[PDB]
């Protein structure tokens, strides 16, 4: 009964976990400790953002403070990637000689808990850095002229360093001038759950940068915040936020074990049954095991990640937050194949498999017809066009045209002082929007349809 | 013919009102009643809206007219929750001093009928009060000192208030100042009807906040307006709007108990049906009732807690706009029951009677996708993407996106200059237009028209 | 032969007019006319609406320098409805006295050809009208006291004004400001083409209101602007418009006396095929020429009342312009018509047709539960949003979500500083979207497409 | 066999490119050359777009400099198609007067290399030019008088060119002022690689215009640059890119003299088929030959119009940027070619041809009343909705209304100071969305969907 005992495994291999427990009566771990994995991953990640999310908000106010204390004629806003601007020769020394000023006078302007730091080289001061072209008889080789002022010379109550040498930049010549200098903060705002509270040190960056020698000079405001130790403070668990991350991990470890084993024993299954049906004349590949053993992996690096970071009082938490949302996604995804043998919850993956084939041939030729437009447009409408100044704008505003969003901005933000390219961007908008939404849409969502269709005739028969 | 009786009676259940006039000959109360409901529950809200809007409107004018008034360079729009902001300790000390010598000059400033209103304590004056942390060196316990800086106090021509010990605001140590006072108001936009105008009483609180101890100084600027007796007034129908709501409870109690009738008699007479069946050999319970029975309900209570508001002269009326609004909603639908037996006017619910046991199992499937992209989105595009800030403003942007909304400045708020969250954010808002926009609405509008066109065919077989 | 007579006028009747001329050989007059009307009548449209742009810019502009010469800090945009706003009474003040000061020296301030214009008493002056409530101790009548500030009077070197008892404004007895004066301007932009050009007398009206005595004195400003004769002026065609109107006149004279003349002989020819069909045993009534006939007779009105604005120069086109643009519209939608005959053209007008009874049918059902919605919105989110301000904002706020748009700003414009509205305005929001878009626009769009369907299968067989 | 050698012909002719390789073994060389073609004139059009992208971002940052240096209180953004305006005959005086002084200060308020440059007389200066009415008593003939400000002249430490009698500018025969002046610049972000960096030429106008005399001076800021030489610089490949132009031009050559070769010898086969079919007893003409010709012809005249533009050192590629591009859209699209003859990639070409008849007919009929809809919403809404003022910006509302984009915007921008306009915005508005959106894009989709339908049945067969 070697064919008995075939059959009757196959039987086995491809009932309802439920059904499962009747054909064998065996508990279904692979299904508690998902859930288990769910409710763990999910709690985890939730934890982290709120305090990634505290941590982020410190930081942001500081740098917004700091902008409103030493930027001269600062709105709120920033005017792009960079703060500030100035036009004239007398806006940026009005600038510069602002900045040190009021670094000079921290003490009687801040609002919070701040200080002086210290650099390397361990001294409260000031560094101004300028860079000049070597002298109409310019050369290419870019001096680089450094002063460090230091609070006992700023002090000073008629002061020197303005009428100093240092400050009479030549602006033609001019490349960048930098303002440099360090600022010691503690967070208040987590004495109140009974701790030693955060000290944190700021590397703050003011840099007026022509580099375009185009009339106007960009400042880029720049703090770099991290984590030191409180060495002067007297206020009259991370061992707990390590075993839950042990657990996370052990719980992930256990699943890619179990995990593993059905999809080796699932080929060994598959290749005792294609030996017998070569004697008397993909079902046993499971891609959602594939799918949990890369939630299983990213949980792990996420989790390995977010101790190290802790470990060493880090702030970017950007790849290990990708890893654990990646993997959160994942297991919620996941939750589907605990719900796909039921008789009457499958349409979806059932329709995604049909159609797979045919949507992925129609986005061949839709996609060479998006890349057309895409260069046309970046070519054409991008001197003319913020929605179309760079390769991946035009595209992304393309994306949003097919989905019909932001179509009379489009068209009403090209100016009509040349003519040529007002005509030629209302016909590329018209031409677009036209074909891609109406016969590439129709002919997408029909295909989707008609393979829904055939999977639902399927299941009647 | 006890036979004969009963299928009478079924025949006579499931006829329309009109045919059972015809049938039995008698009039249908439930339906002119039902018509009578819809006209006085709009009445009735619509009469509340516009009284609660002129006062409503009243307070707000008043909030406006006190936070220019007080705030020191008020824009005229809130910056957040807070209406000001500070980040400087001269532009604090300046902002705080405005706000007591404007209050010391209101009666030369106010464009209304303002005046000086009266404490718990039953004296005209201004209350500060600050919190620091008690003493770097500081402690866990908030001190609390406050002032009481009464008009005689404020009006010495060389005040002594500014130069005293208490506004000496260390900030490294302050959570928060708070000023209060009481002013009254008259409304004077009622008496053009002969009446005895409405007299407003104001609680207005300033509180110059630093609990984030970040460098921002947040301005809050709240006003409680209660409704107080004209005490000091000479100006040379509550009746009538508390017997149109004791109508409509009076309307509204009435068909509750004729659809309980109904309810439990339709219940008698399927058991009567029932046992003939065993005996020889849904559409018995109406959840049409149902809802009038929760409409009438929801209208009672509104209505009693509208004669509440106004017999105790309150102006908080969300609860009972919300019941009366919901009322209003369900008789509205509730009217749709009277156009269902129409051969031809019901294709509607029928559909929806059919769709809804696919269309719920489909959206399980859809949900865990949703779930798991919105924990993804809100825990790696949070820090750097205001539509994903908060879980629930991430469900939001999702659900707009599979909607089409606003694709293109999701796409570009993200900035570049973490590129490897830039990239995520393109992958993810990619992915997720994609797949659900396309695939799950193809789907989930399919299964509606599926529904639909078998609902068809049978009213055509 | 009288039923060979019958039949051949029948069929006669339903030939396309190119086959007309084929079974009588006539002239198509009703179709070489109807294009004359859709040529005449839209060169009519255009010119009428080039010219009236031109009036209606020159108003605007003024108005605007009228705003900023007058109103004191004034932005350049509007507000509101009204165009400024002051919170003090010191700020009232200086609006009043620099609106009086800038009308005394209008010669000196004014970049245009402005002058001082007259009143009906036929003086060069300035009108101060106030309004109080006749006196805490106020009464309901309301005080009107007015005084005529000439410019003899405003010139005065040390002026008297400012310091009269007029200009003493009681504020919690103040109702209104009005400012009063009339200017006179002459358009120098059409003199370059050789006429006398068009003279304006402009009504400036000023209102300082505080009819809502909450804080907050709104300032409307209101030009009233009317051409009157050149009578001073020395600058060293009508009747070709009033030729052209006449010619449109009578072209659409002509086709109503066409048309009628077809729809009376068509019900004859109804009345002798009935009487046949009785004997031996709609498509009659052409619904298209009772929109011509409805197209003519907006048009006469139409040239009519623009024929009677140019004749007695007026300035409001609202009424014509309305008039002129329904025909417009009307005359291209009967163009259709002219292709309806035709095989493959007419599958638009057939699935309207189709489709209109069971349109209207599901349109009643979906129209009781927008109107619930729309009465629940308004009353529950009135208050906290301003796309719900009003019943009307209401509906067409619901009609753009039913169309998806602004779905995230409707969503994330409802603050949560009440929890209960917050939650009420969530499931409101995703209850209308999901039920309404999703079912009922399925099930409207399918009706529409069965129609269709069931049309071209007809055309098939 | 002249018959065998016919239909072996003819079957030579349908194979597939990879199938010719077997029939008569011989190499496809338009398929590698067109791969050539799509890898080179992508290649040159990113090339040409990140070059001319510079020069333009240099040109518009020297622009915005230019207007901060020169236009009196400049906010940062233009009010309009024009800059700035102003509304006082002191204001104007006090913008040119600004401009006149910052001219003559350039050398002490400019953060670039800028310098003098020279007129065509070649002098140092500045030209102011007024437009004045010849003279109430003006005349149609405009008087022209200008003077020539030197930097002698300006220099005068006692200045006398303000107290001249040219500028005193009456204001009611006031047209236009201009000042014209020249300036140097050069491009030194260049440097950085070694060469003689790009010398610029600035033609800078500034226009103070009251054409409309209006009460407004519409103030114009215009900027022409153009390079020019080196001529005093000493800082201590144009043939590459000439040669890599004259490949593309090359290819695309070679390209044209295939496919014509082609086009040209399938109309022989053409000849030889139906000459036999007579005998005994499209699909001849490719149309992607057309288009590659097209695309040759616009690359060709791309490439020339190019290598012009550097060869003689032009600003100004509207037009070579038009040819490249769509050349490079039309080269993407060609692609597609070489995957229609695969048995699954050719759904979208077939289902468009077979659309397209359909497509069109349904297009004249909804063409109709979008022109009838276009023409009355401009008559009507025009004066009263910035989204209505001019009939292409209408077209453009309409065709975004259709894609339900801004319908809560447009439906809530018109005022209801007009109740008329307003209730017949609401009817137009509602009219529209509703008739077009749900019958007209049904229609088409329908119609669309049913070919594409039918296109798969055929394949099935
Ligand atoms: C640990 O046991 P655990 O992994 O929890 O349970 C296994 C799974 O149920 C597996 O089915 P899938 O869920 O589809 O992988 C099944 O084939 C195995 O039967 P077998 O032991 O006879 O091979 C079970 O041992
Ligand atoms: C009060 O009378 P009222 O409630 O207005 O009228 C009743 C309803 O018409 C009910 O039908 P529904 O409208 O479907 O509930 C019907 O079964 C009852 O017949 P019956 O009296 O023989 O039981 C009527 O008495
Ligand atoms: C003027 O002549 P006109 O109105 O231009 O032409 C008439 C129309 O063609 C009409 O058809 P419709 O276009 O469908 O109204 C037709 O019935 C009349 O035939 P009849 O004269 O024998 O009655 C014609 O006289
Ligand atoms: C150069 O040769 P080349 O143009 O690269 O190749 C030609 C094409 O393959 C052409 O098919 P299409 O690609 O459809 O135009 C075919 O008819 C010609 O056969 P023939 O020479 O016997 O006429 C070939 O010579």
């Amino acid at each position: 009964m070697k064919e008995e005992c075939l059959r009757e495994d196959l039987k086995f291999y491809f009932m309802s976990p439920c059904e499962k427990y009747r054909a064998r009566r065996q508990i279904p771990w692979k299904l508690g400790l998902q859930i288990l994995k769910i409710v763990m991953v999910t709690t985890q990640l939730v934890r982290f953002g709120l305090s990634n999310q505290l941590v982020v908000a410190f930081k942001e106010d500081n740098t917004v403070a700091f902008k409103h204390l030493f930027l001269k004629g600062y709105s709120g806003t920033d005017e792009d990637d960079y703060s500030c601007s100035v036009y004239t020769q007398e806006d940026a020394y009005e600038s510069i000689f602002f900045a040190i000023n009021q670094y000079h006078q921290l003490k009687d302007i801040t609002l919070g808990t701040l200080g002086y730091g210290e650099n390397e080289d361990n001294r409260i001061g000031l560094k101004v850095c300028k860079q000049h072209y070597k002298k109409l008889n310019i050369d290419n080789d870019v001096e680089l002229d450094c002063v460090q002022l230091d609070l006992q010379d700023l002090s000073k109550k008629p002061p020197d360093w303005k009428n100093s040498s240092f400050f009479r930049l030549e602006f033609y010549r001019l490349l960048q001038v930098e303002i440099s200098f360090h600022l010691k903060g503690i967070d208040l705002q987590t004495i109140h759950s009974r701790e030693l509270p955060d000290c944190y040190v700021f590397q703050n960056t003011i840099i007026f940068d022509n580099k375009a020698h185009s009339g106007k000079i960009k400042i880029y405001f720049d703090s770099d915040a991290k984590i030191e130790e409180c060495k002067d403070l007297n206020i009259f668990n991370a061992q707990y936020v390590l075993v839950f991350d042990a657990f996370v991990i052990v719980i992930c470890l256990a699943s890619l074990i179990l995990c593993t084993r059905s999809i080796v024993l699932a080929l060994r299954l598959r290749k005792r049954f294609l030996n017998f049906f070569l004697e008397k004349y993909w079902e046993f590949i499971n891609g959602w095991y594939v799918l949990v053993i890369i939630s299983d992996l990213m949980t792990i690096i996420g989790s390995i990640l977010k101790m190290e970071i802790k470990a060493k009082n880090l702030t970017n938490y950007d790849l290990c937050s990708i890893f654990l949302g990646t993997s959160t996604l994942l297991v919620w995804v996941g939750v589907i194949r605990y719900l796909g043998y039921f008789q009457a919850y499958n349409v979806l993956i059932l329709t995604m498999q049909a159609s797979l084939p045919k949507v992925l041939r129609f986005c061949a030729c839709a996609g060479m017809i998006y890349l057309g437009y895409t260069f046309c447009g970046w070519i054409v409408l991008g001197p003319y066009h913020d929605k179309f100044e760079n390769l991946n704008t035009v595209a992304e505003c393309l994306f949003s045209l097919v989905n019909g969003d932001d179509m009379f901005a489009t068209f009403a933000q090209i100016q009509q002082k040349s003519i040529l390219v007002w005509l030629f961007s209302r016909l590329y908008l018209y031409s677009f929007i036209s074909l891609f939404i109406y016969m590439i849409l129709s002919l997408f969502i029909a295909l989707i349809t008609d393979s829904y269709d055939t999977i639902k005739k399927f299941q009647q028969n």
